[PDB]
C-alpha cells in the first residue's frame, strides 16, 4: 500500500503547538477515523539540530503497544513537513484536570497513579526511559483511561534537562537519567494530584533546581497519610533507593504499597475510572 498523503485527511482543529510542531485533529476521510497528527516543519528542525529528537520519536512510538500509551499508526511526508499519525486522546491533558478540579480526592489519585505505575512498568521493561513525564503529556482518552505521549525526548537503553518541576537530581548533577528518574517524576505527580501543586516550587528554574538537589519541599495539611509516605519513598536523592526501582527489587513492592490497597492491578485498563473528584 502507498503511504498516506495530506489529501487523505480533513485537517480540523489545532490541538496545540510546540516549538517544532503542530498537533492537529484530523479525520481520515476514507474510513472516518480520527487521528492526532503531529506535523513537523523540516526546515525548523534541520536548522535547530533536532532531528534525533524526531527519529527517536518515530522509533520509540512505533514499538509502544500497551493500552496506556499513545500509538503511532503511520508516517508520511512532503517537502515541507513530516506527519506522524497518532492516537487521538479526546479528553486532553491530565494537566487540564488538575487545573479544573484543583486537586484529586484519594480515590481518583489512587486510580490514576496506579495507571501511571502500570504504564511505567511496561515502559521500563522495554528499556525505555521517558525522561519528561508530566501531567502535560499524560493524556486522557474518551473512556478517561490514560495515554502517555511525548517521546521525542525519551532515552532508549541500547545535555537534556526535562521540565524543571519534574526533573530528577541525577539528570541535573550527573547529566544522566535512568528508569528511576521517571519514578522521581511520579513522586512529583502524585504530590501534584493530592496538593494541587508540584512539590519543588520557586521563582525561577535555577531556584527550583536548588530545591530539587537539597530535597527541599513540604507537605500541605490536606495530604493523605499513605500518599505522604509513598511520595517520601519516591522523592529520594539516590536513584537506586526509590520504591519501584530495579535496585529496590522492582515494581512488586511498589504495587504492594498500601496507598494502592483497594486497587485491582490485573486489567486496570478495563475498569471503569472513578469520576474526577
Ligand atoms: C506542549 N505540546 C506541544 C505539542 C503537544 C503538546 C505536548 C503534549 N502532547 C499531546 C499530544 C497528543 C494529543 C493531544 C490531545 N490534546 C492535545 C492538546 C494539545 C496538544 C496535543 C494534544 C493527542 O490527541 N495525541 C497526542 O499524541 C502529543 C503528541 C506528541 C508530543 C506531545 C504531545
Ligand atoms: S514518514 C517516514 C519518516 C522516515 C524517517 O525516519 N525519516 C525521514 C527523513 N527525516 C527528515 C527529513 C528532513 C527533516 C527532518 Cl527534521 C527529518 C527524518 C527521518
Amino acid at each position: 500500500p502507498r503511504k498516506k498523503r495530506p489529501e487523505d485527511f480533513k485537517f480540523g482543529k489545532i490541538l496545540g503547538e510546540g516549538s517544532f510542531s503542530t498537533v492537529v485533529l484530523a479525520r481520515e476521510l476514507a474510513t472516518s477515523r480520527e487521528y492526532a497528527i503531529k506535523i513537523l516543519e523540516k526546515r525548523h528542525i534541520i536548522k535547530e539540530n533536532k532531528v534525533p529528537y524526531v527519529t527517536r520519536e518515530r522509533d520509540v512510538m512505533s514499538r509502544l503497544d500497551h493500552p496506556f500509551f499513545v500509538k503511532l499508526y503511520f508516517c508520511f511526508q512532503d517537502d515541507e513537513k513530516l506527519y506522524f499519525g497518532l492516537s487521538y486522546a479526546k479528553n486532553g491533558e491530565l494537566l487540564k484536570y488538575i487545573r479544573k478540579i484543583g486537586s484529586f480526592d484519594e480515590t481518583c489519585t489512587r486510580f490514576y497513579t496506579a495507571e501511571i505505575v502500570s504504564a511505567l512498568e511496561y515502559l521500563h521493561g522495554k528499556g525505555i526511559i521517558h525522561r519528561d513525564l508530566k501531567p502535560e503529556n499524560i493524556l486522557l482518552n474518551e473512556d478517561m483511561h490514560i495515554q502517555i505521549t511525548d517521546f521525542g525526548t525519551a532515552k532508549v537503553l541500547s545535555s537534556f534537562v526535562g521540565t524543571a518541576q519534574y526533573v530528577s537530581p541525577e539528570l541535573l548533577t550527573e547529566k544522566s537519567a535512568c528508569k528511576s528518574s521517571d519514578l522521581w517524576a511520579l513522586g512529583c505527580i502524585i504530590y501534584q494530584l493530592v496538593a494541587g501543586l508540584p512539590p519543588f516550587r520557586a521563582g525561577n528554574e535555577y531556584l527550583i533546581f536548588q530545591k530539587i538537589i537539597k530535597l527541599e519541599y513540604d507537605f500541605p495539611e490536606k495530604f493523605f497519610p499513605k500518599a505522604r509516605d509513598l511520595v517520601e519513598k519516591l522523592l529520594v536523592l539516590d536513584a537506586t533507593k526509590r520504591l519501584g526501582c530495579e535496585e529496590m527489587e522492582g515494581y512488586g513492592p511498589l504495587k504492594a504499597h498500601p496507598f494502592f490497597e483497594s486497587v485491582t492491578w490485573e486489567n486496570l485498563h478495563q475498569q471503569t475510572p472513578p469520576k474526577l473528584t
